[PDB]
């Protein structure tokens, strides 16, 4: 039996550039959604995104060598190296075969795809980047990061939408568990404000429409929701087995303890009223841990802003908390952060992990007027303080009925 | 401990629309390799591809909604369902919650992003389909088939471009073999012919350019290779636990003993000319599956006709069997049938399969001229016939230096 152990963390998000201070922003209730500039939204029924704000990578990928990446690929390295950097791990020729990666992504470089398209439309072949395919693919974050630090271990890029994040860093803990790892990097890292990204997404009518308050917009839970929000990011953990970390004395931030996944088997995009992939998904993570629902503090909920899917997961947890519903706070950080797809699962672990660490609680702001089937606590304006949290679940429910639950434990 | 046993297969190839038409072509050395015909090939410098032929799916998907997704998933359907009709396994309300799916895809609907993007330019986007997302993303396969089957087990989609279908097969089992499922169906599909795929590879110049003989073109090996040539195409299996299909009296095709997973860390397209990482994967395999190299008959390489790559992995094959490497059978399938990227490691999985059911070995078509260091028995041009083989290796290592290897044994 080999227990997994969080020891590094490292993130980009749209309140924040560094873990400690996107952590700080969200306790603060403060938004990441700004007007998006970088391309003409006049057409656009959606004109707002989280974005990365003022980003740098300068010192850590030269200009030349960011050339061959979109910026999904970028976002990810950096948040990797700062995982890397906080966990303290030094590889050498005996550790290399050891450490690996499991990094995803939902949708990878639409950015680079739009670009070359556009070149071949106006140019032929001749004109397409000979980087097209290791700018744009999902597998080349975990690609970048193993020839940079020297991984040779196992390498995966687990690519399921919103789940992403989510079922990445599991599987890096079921790689870990199984012996074929000693550590793992995983995460997920998502830049899909594109032109084809608020498009696309805006063409099923998924997205909200609130360009007079973008801030305003992401309000899981609340009556007047019209759609989710959009976000660019990456989140990255080192995960690593127990008695690897002791010895070498890592900073031990938390253990994974248990992994739930389910598929809802219904709608492509939408979930059954029920939330009935999204209770199995919890029950099946409570039973890998081996606790009851009565034992987590905090629920990160996947909590996207959509009528149908708010509702869904408010009632998955009634079902599996039962009389501890109203005990149990649960509360949607995409309602400052937005929803970044494939690094949802990524970062909001992270915001799970902190939770435990300084035991105060991030708030689903915007929530003026619960909707009427609505009985839990939300966290609803404010941080919330709490004294004896141990256990805390994030969840992940996204496109294609796949489902994920991760559970921490403080240590 | 819970062992995991392959109890269908399904599949479309360049060669054949069913498993056992391609299996037959395959035997006989026949070529899937034909021009480019859907689209303008005038100012390319590939022409030719593996495409599927003579494609119906009207019986399984209506045309109403065949319009919701992109040929990647289509051929991933259609390989799926005649797995589960392989199978023989009922599905029931008590069965459901033990029935996932693993399926990925290298780069999934490259097809409806083109056209959407086409859309896009010349309509702004209010003429962006509403079904752009859900028709391109990798997960949408194993979305899909979910949903048309009722599993609500585990749903993963794993995307590592060449890798793919090796490590959602993999992956699929350790789920199996932990118990989070007990049956999952497994592998990929592909469907990069377009324009972006064809000019985007092109770009890098990894293609061959022989368009006075296509069929000529794959020749891994041989000393006038010039690039891999492409494939669409799609492979998909059937895992079970052993107790559950003996239970159920199952056709039991093999059992799915080791499986090994490396990275290069070296260069984002070109492998190591040592094959480090490949011998890696290749010696984790082994140690999984608790056998020494000297038990394995056949070895379905990579093999995708590059200079580089292939030598690195007749290397890495030189490195892990040893003096039994002269004794061993090592065949590139990919002679015939051409590179099917995502779905490359899921029908070369049944090729080893059939082959310890079957007791012929494929050949490398086109190996006219070893190249100077190569020392292997190739199976050089027509099927060979082998007698006690119980052992085979399937390996696949891809684009951004991530390998993997399955070991399957006759039951």
């Amino acid at each position: 039996k080999r227990r997994v152990v969080v020891t590094g963390l490292g993130m980009l998000s749209p309140v924040g550039n560094t873990v400690e201070s996107t952590w700080k922003a969200l306790l603060a209730g403060q938004s990441g959604i700004s007007l998006i500039d970088h391309f003409d939204t006049s057409a656009y029924a959606t004109k707002f995104a989280g974005l990365v704000k003022d980003f740098n990578c300068e010192d850590i990928i030269s200009r030349k060598e960011q050339r061959k990446m979109d910026a999904f690929i970028q976002y990810g390295i950096v948040a990797g190296v700062q995982a890397m950097q906080d966990s303290g791990l030094e590889i050498t020729e005996e550790n290399a075969t050891r450490i690996g990666a499991a990094i995803g992504s939902g949708i990878g470089g639409l950015g680079l795809i739009e670009e070359n398209h556009t070149s071949l439309m106006n140019g032929g072949p001749r004109k397409i980047s000979p980087f097209f395919v290791p700018s744009t693919i999902v597998n080349m974050v975990a690609g970048h990061l193993t020839i940079m630090y020297g991984l040779r271990g196992p390498s995966i890029s687990i690519a399921t939408a919103c789940t992403s994040g989510v079922h990445n860093i599991g599987h890096a803990a079921r790689i870990i568990a199984y012996g074929d790892a000693d550590v793992m990097v995983a995460g997920g890292a998502e830049k899909a404000s594109t032109p084809l990204g608020v498009g696309g997404f805006g063409a099923a009518r998924a997205l909200s429409t609130r360009n007079d308050n973008p801030q305003a917009a992401s309000r899981p839970w609340d009556k007047e929701r019209d759609g989710f929000v959009l976000g660019d990011g990456a989140g990255m953990l080192v995960l690593e087995e127990y008695e690897h970390a002791k010895k070498r004395g890592a900073k031990i931030y938390a253990e994974l303890v248990g992994f739930g996944m389910s598929s809802d088997a219904y709608h492509m995009t939408s979930p059954p009223e029920n939330g009935a992939g999204a209770a199995l998904a919890m029950a099946n993570a409570l039973r890998d841990a081996g606790i009851e629902a009565s034992q987590i503090g905090y629920v990160n909920a996947h909590g996207t802003s959509t009528p149908a899917g708010d509702k869904a997961e408010a009632q998955a947890v009634k079902t599996i908390f039962g009389e501890a519903a109203s005990r149990v706070l649960v509360s949607s950080t995409k309602s400052m952060t937005g929803h970044l797809l494939g690094a949802a699962g990524a970062v909001e672990s992270i915001y799970s992990i902190l939770a435990l660490r300084d035991q105060a609680v991030p708030p689903t702001i915007n929530l003026d007027n619960p909707d009427e089937g609505c009985d839990l606590d939300f966290v609803p304006h404010e941080a919330r303080q709490v004294s004896g949290m141990e256990y805390t679940l994030c969840n992940s429910f996204g496109f294609g009925g796949t489902n994920g639950s991760l559970i921490f434990k403080k240590i």
